[PDB]
């Protein structure tokens, strides 16, 4: 993940760059507003860490200008404030900040925030891609406060009561049940007295029903060990006590919006028919699945290595099957054909349904010479045995034409590889039927 | 998660029980074979940790008998072996063990194995539920063999040995360059075996790069680690490797861990690509965009259980559109579908996002309102009726206008022994009485 760090003092920038690079992050740096705005639009980073106090262009202005640009509006921005930054955080939210860090930088809080917002960036990126080809803000959620400190829980619920729908639970047993219902966020007190909030959190993560339910832990800043333990158990992010209203607002909004993005992408859009990856008739994968996998396969082959082979199989005279036996028997033949095809090719290969009665087999780490002999093996297994249909009442023979291609070259592309296999099929169809042709 | 620990010596059992309970596990104990087999069938634990050497019935026999019983065959079994336990691991795999631990027990290795196998147990449980449902209602590769395994290592002698060990049951591929490996890992790869102690690249940096990209974020990864360097082991597990392999690589350990990761992946992919996209397991109505009855039932179960324990009740609204056939008759089925889409938008806009406006039937909708009393639920239904009936529905790309009315039945969960079925049955009565006494009305039924 790529992080942009912005601070007027070079020593602050180098210190953060060293810490983040040690944790396997790709870090760029800027030391004033104009350069940071130019870098963000040019490089399009994943997260921006931004100091609020800089000469000339303050961080608030940089944040506002990042949200004005439509190409950088989606990039999470973290504002680094000072100890007493209540006013800064208030103006930070108005400027459009995602969350906050306070200096001097606490390493646990630093990486906790980065890890949370990088995961959010992943769903942000995915949602934008699908939108290019439903409540999606972070407000109005049911937030479950699990805490035995009444004064604290009531204060948290009051702060959350204007933007969300808060609910308090002192008993952990009742909280487990409520947490299994329509709950958007759980705020648990790590420093609880009558129950182990960390044990409670671990119970949530063990059950599949609640394994991905967002959890925020209220932690004591003196006890660093409990902070690390909570993050290890699987808490999404932590809130230092006493609870800051602006930090509470930001962190809750991030978790609820991340949840809604994920559920919308997985429950609605993934189950839609335009984005499906498996053919319902044959049970094989479709072209959408194949294209994604073939992209990486061809890219690796172009760098020098074992090539990728492609088999395009087309059933000969499939109309006649539908005309003589009916469309339902035709569907029986396609299902039985798909079973035979997958059974006689490696599970590491990609036998997919390419067209209506056309199939594709992508064979990684395979050369053209072998692919031609493999196509011959496939043809003999599907054409050598008859297809029994109509609950055993009818027997039918089938023949197929195959076109074969392999990825040889530095600038080869998935489209060129398949276009070369198409020609194989068209030439195999022209010169009779039941043949293999390699181009 | 519930773990069963089996050892003949009590001190060994208490030591493991203490370590595991400290990590928030529910631990049961047995001190001989017969007792462990009886406990396993009765309690059905999630993981069994089993000593190989016990008087009378050894661990190997217990493992074999666990796999013979069809009710416990699915429970992963970990065998605790000795130092030179090559024979133990060979005989363990023959007995049907899932994986192994070596004594003296290493806490890092202990929790790595348990965490790995508990996640596998989750998918196992889900697959078995779906298979139970399919049996009541009346062909993919689900073993752990034959996978494409990507070995990312610059040590030639090690990589060649690993590839040879994997070359009999799987399809191994070696990659020295981490850049080329990053690309291959995004294709049809079932497992990545990376060398944490590499010389020309940081295998742990490589692993973190895999986890950062969405394409490869859940790709199973095994890390080959040095047992001397405890810090690197913990760091690899923190980065997100699925499990670790101690060097030099044990053939039986390599076989076990690879099978576990590959089978877990195939279970997950089958459950998410095939079965989740089927109509029996969907949770969102594709037409209206609301959730459906399957989703509602799951959520309502927890909601009612909490209400029965004493607290704010749960209310239920059943909305049925009046004279929907006439819409289909006059304007056609496609305009009818437009009305349903527009109705769902109005319904969701006029209830809280914490509420559950779902498509209950064909033209029947349900609104589950948690922490809500009957008196308020009745006034909310009145709000809904006025918003749907007060404004006409624009259909046919703006060319046609239509009026719609709805009948609503309202109920709330009052009582300790109330059930979701009774709650909805009381709302059904409301709807049926609202239909009988004219249309465009709301009727409430209290217990
Ligand atoms: N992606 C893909 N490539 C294929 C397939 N069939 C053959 N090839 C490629 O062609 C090479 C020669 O395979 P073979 O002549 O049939 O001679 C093979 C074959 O007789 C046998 N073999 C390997 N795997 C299998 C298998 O899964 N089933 C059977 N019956 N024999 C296998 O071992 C011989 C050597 O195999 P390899 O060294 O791996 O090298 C193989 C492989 O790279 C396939 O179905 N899918
Ligand atoms: N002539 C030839 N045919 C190939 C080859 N590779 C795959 N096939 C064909 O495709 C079938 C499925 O192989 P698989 O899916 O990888 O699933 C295979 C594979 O996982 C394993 N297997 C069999 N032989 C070998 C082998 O030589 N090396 C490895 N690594 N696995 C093998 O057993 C499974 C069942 O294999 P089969 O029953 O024989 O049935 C095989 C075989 O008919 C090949 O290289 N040459
Ligand atoms: N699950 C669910 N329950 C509902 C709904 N509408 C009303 N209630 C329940 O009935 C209580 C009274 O709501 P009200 O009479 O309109 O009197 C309300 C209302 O005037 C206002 N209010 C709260 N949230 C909203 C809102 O989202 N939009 C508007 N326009 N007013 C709201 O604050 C008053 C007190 O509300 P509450 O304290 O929360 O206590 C509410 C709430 O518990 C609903 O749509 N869904
Ligand atoms: N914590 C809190 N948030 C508030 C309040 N007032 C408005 N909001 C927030 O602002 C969103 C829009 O509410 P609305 O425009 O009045 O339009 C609302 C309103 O028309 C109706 N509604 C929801 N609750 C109530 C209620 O309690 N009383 C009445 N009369 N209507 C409600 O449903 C619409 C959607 O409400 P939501 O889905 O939850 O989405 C609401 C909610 O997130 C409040 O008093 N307390
Ligand atoms: N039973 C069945 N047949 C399929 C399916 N997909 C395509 N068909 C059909 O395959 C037939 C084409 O077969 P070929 O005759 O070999 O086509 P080709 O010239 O390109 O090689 C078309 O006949 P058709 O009579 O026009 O079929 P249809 O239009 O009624 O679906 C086409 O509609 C399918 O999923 N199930
Ligand atoms: N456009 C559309 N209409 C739906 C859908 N689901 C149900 N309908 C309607 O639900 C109706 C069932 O009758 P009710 O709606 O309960 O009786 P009512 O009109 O008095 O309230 C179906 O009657 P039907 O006319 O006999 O069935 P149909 O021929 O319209 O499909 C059907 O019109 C849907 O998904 N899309
Ligand atoms: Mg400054
Ligand atoms: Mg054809
Ligand atoms: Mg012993
Ligand atoms: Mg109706």
């Amino acid at each position: 993940a790529r992080i942009l760090v912005v601070d007027d003092i070079e020593a602050n920038v180098r210190l953060l760059e060293a810490k983040l690079t040690a944790e396997y992050y790709e870090v760029s740096t800027a030391m004033d507003g104009p350069t940071a705005l130019a870098m963000a639009a040019r490089d399009l980073p994943d997260i921006i860490l931004l100091d609020v106090m800089m000469p000339g262009m303050d961080g608030f202005t940089v944040c506002r200008k990042l949200k004005d640009d439509p190409t950088t509006r989606h990039i999470p921005v973290v504002l680094i404030t000072a100890l007493d930054g209540r006013g800064d955080r208030i103006q930070g939210l108005e400027s459009g900040a995602s969350d906050f860090l306070t200096k001097p930088i606490d390493d646990v809080m630093l990486f906790a925030r980065v890890r949370s917002l990088t995961r959010f960036k992943l769903v942000i990126d995915e949602l934008r891609q699908r939108e290019a080809s439903a409540r999606l803000d972070g407000l109005g959620g049911r937030v479950l406060i699990v805490d035995d400190n009444e004064r604290q829980a009531q204060r948290v619920a009051a702060e959350l009561g204007v933007e969300h729908r808060p609910v308090i639970e002192s008993d952990p047993e009742k909280a487990k049940i409520s947490a299994g219902g329509p709950v958007d966020l759980v705020i648990v007190n790590a420093a609880a007295k009558n129950f182990d909030g960390l044990r409670f959190t671990a119970a949530l993560r063990s059950e599949e029903r609640t394994r991905q339910l967002p959890v925020l832990a209220m932690v004591d800043p003196d006890d660093r060990g409990r902070m690390v333990k909570a993050l290890e158990i699987g808490v999404n992010d932590i809130l230092s006590r006493p609870i800051d209203p602006q930090e509470l607002s930001a962190r809750v909004k991030t978790q609820i919006q991340r949840k809604r993005y994920t559920d919308y992408l997985r429950n609605n859009l993934d189950h839609s028919l335009e984005l499906a990856v498996t053919d319902q008739l044959t049970g094989l994968h479709n072209r959408r699945y194949m294209t994604g996998q073939l992209d990486s396969l061809v890219k690796r082959a172009t760098l020098g290595g074992d090539p990728v082979s492609a088999l395009l199989i087309d059933i000969d005279f499939f109309k006649k099957i539908n005309d003589t036996f009916g469309h339902d028997i035709g569907d029986e033949v396609l299902r039985e054909f798909a079973l035979r095809l997958a059974s006689n090719v490696r599970a590491i290969d990609l036998p997919c349904r390419y067209g209506g009665e056309e199939f594709v087999v992508i064979m990684p780490d395979t050369a053209l010479a072998d692919a031609l002999r493999i196509a011959e093996r496939i043809r003999m297994h599907v054409s050598g045995s008859p297809f029994t249909v109509a609950h055993g009442r009818e027997m039918l023979n089938v023949t197929i034409s195959i076109g074969v291609s392999a990825t040889a070259g530095e600038g080869d592309t998935p489209e060129a590889l398949l276009k070369r296999a198409d020609e194989g099929v068209y030439q195999a169809k022209a010169s009779g039927r039941n043949a293999v042709v390699g181009k």
